[PDB]
Formats: C-alpha cells, structure tokens, sequence
C-alpha cells in the first residue's frame, strides 16, 4: 500500500471526510472502523474527534487497500493519515469507533485495529464505558 497526499475539505462525522484527492473533491469513508452515528451515543464525541485530528494536521494522506476502491455511494475507502499518524486506528485506540467488518478484500490493517479494540475495551474507555 502507498500513501498519497490529500487536502482536508470538511470533516463530516467519526468516520467520513471531505477531502480534496488528485484536484477533486471526494467523500472517503475510513476503512474498517464504524463510529456511532451523530444521533447515538459517543456520536459526538467520535465526530469532534476525528474532526480536531484532521483540521490539526499540517499534512493529510490517504491509503487504499488492495481490495475495493470505493462504496456503492461513490466514496473513497482508504486509510487516513494526519501528520504520519492513522485516524482509524486513533479512533479505535481512544474507544471512540468498533472495529468493522472486512468489506471486498480490504483487510490490510484488520488484526492491528483488533488489538487496539481490544485495549479500548480493556480499558472501558468510551464506547467501552
């Protein structure tokens, strides 16, 4: 996998960002991490998360895996990075997302963001809680 160089446009939620990606505007959704919607409990919390990450960072990268690019709704299924450090797992590791299931072969960094889960939960940090 390689990490190419992205732009923060919008942070959405927990687990959604607008970025600007080879001169285009595209919604990724971060791979193998579900946030609680903003309705539901931590909903919050996870969105101001991930939002003080990405609007912090001075660089922003994007990772595709080796399975499929995009969702059915046409957004980007990637690994983000803020400053060299990975959103997914941060968000994992702070007990603000579960981990997911593997969608269409993108699996790279499933066992890592288990053992981060499973720190979270040892913890009751958050969601844990």
């Amino acid at each position: 996998l390689h990490k190419e160089p992205a732009t923060l446009i919008k942070a959405i939620d927990g687990d959604t960002v607008k970025l600007m990606y080879k001169g285009q505007p595209m919604t990724f959704r971060l791979l193998l991490v579900d946030t609680p919607e903003f309705n539901e409990k931590y909903g919050p919390e996870a969105s101001a998360f991930t939002k003080k990450m990405v609007e912090n960072a001075k660089k922003i990268e994007v990772e595709f895996d080796k399975g499929q690019r995009t969702d059915k709704y046409g957004r980007g299924l990637a690994y983000i990075y803020a400053d060299g450090k990975g959103v997914n797992e941060a968000l994992v590791r702070q007990g603000l997302a579960k981990v997911a299931y593997v969608y269409k072969g993108n699996n790279t960094h499933e066992q890592l963001l288990r053992k981060a889960e499973a720190q979270a939960k040892k913890e009751k940090l958050n969601i844990w809680s």
